[PDB]
């Protein structure tokens, strides 16, 4: 029951989604290994993901956080890169999108930071690049993220350089405290606790 809706370039809503990827870049402190050496993005299309169905089962789960944290969902736009997007926008996310060698556990991963999920989209640490070149730092292939609505409820903070959340807790927060230019990065332990609202396609684009 998926359907995708292009958004046009002239829309509001086109350049908000645009403007959170682009902001959210950062350098990484493997130099580019994992995702590619870039600044900035070649967006090439940004879609809205309808599925009744999925977003019925997000705001059921949502409702339920929301009644055990005096009515807060604590509700967050966070990225996804992934390998399964093609699954995930038809199916919803599940066990089989968890990390399980995260440093949180094994949960479903998301960033604030675009340039973190661009990491994974190719696999874990980049794997081996773009299917077609074998390149991490690939700047013709076309890449895919997710921009996520979240639910974090109370979320465990945990202070740092499929499993179940901390007792009392909804989800964890791994907090930047080495890299000073990092933003956060969330894990949930239920699938229903996302909705991948936008597809966003695009390339990386070489430093000048
Ligand atoms: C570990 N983190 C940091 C926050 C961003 C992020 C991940 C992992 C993944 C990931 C996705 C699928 C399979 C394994 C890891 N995707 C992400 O976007
Ligand atoms: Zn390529």
């Amino acid at each position: 029951g998926t359907i995708l809706i292009d958004l046009s370039p002239d829309d509001k809503e086109f350049q908000s989604v645009e403007e959170e990827m682009q902001s959210t870049v950062r350098e990484h402190r493997d130099g580019g290994h994992a995702g590619g050496i870039f600044n900035r993005y070649n967006i090439l299309k940004i879609q809205k993901v309808c599925n009744k169905k999925l977003w019925e089962r997000y705001t059921h789960r949502r409702k339920e956080v929301s009644e055990e944290n005096h009515n807060h969902a604590n509700e967050r736009m966070l990225f996804h890169g992934s390998p399964f997007v093609n699954a995930i926008i038809h199916k919803g996310f599940d066990e089989r999108h968890a990390y399980i060698g995260g440093m949180f556990g094994a949960g479903i991963y998301f960033a604030e930071n675009s340039s973190k999920s661009n990491q994974y989209v190719y696999g874990i640490g980049g794997g081996t690049g773009c299917p077609v070149h074998k390149d991490r730092s690939c700047y013709i292939c076309h890449r895919q993220l997710l921009f996520c609505r979240v639910t974090l409820g109370k979320s465990f903070l945990q202070f740092s350089a499929m499993a179940h959340s901390p007792p009392g807790h909804h989800s964890v927060t791994g907090r930047p405290s080495v890299n000073g230019l990092a933003l956060a990065e969330y894990v949930i332990y239920r699938g229903e606790q996302a909705y991948p609202e936008y597809l966003i396609t695009y390339q990386i684009m070489r430093p000048e």
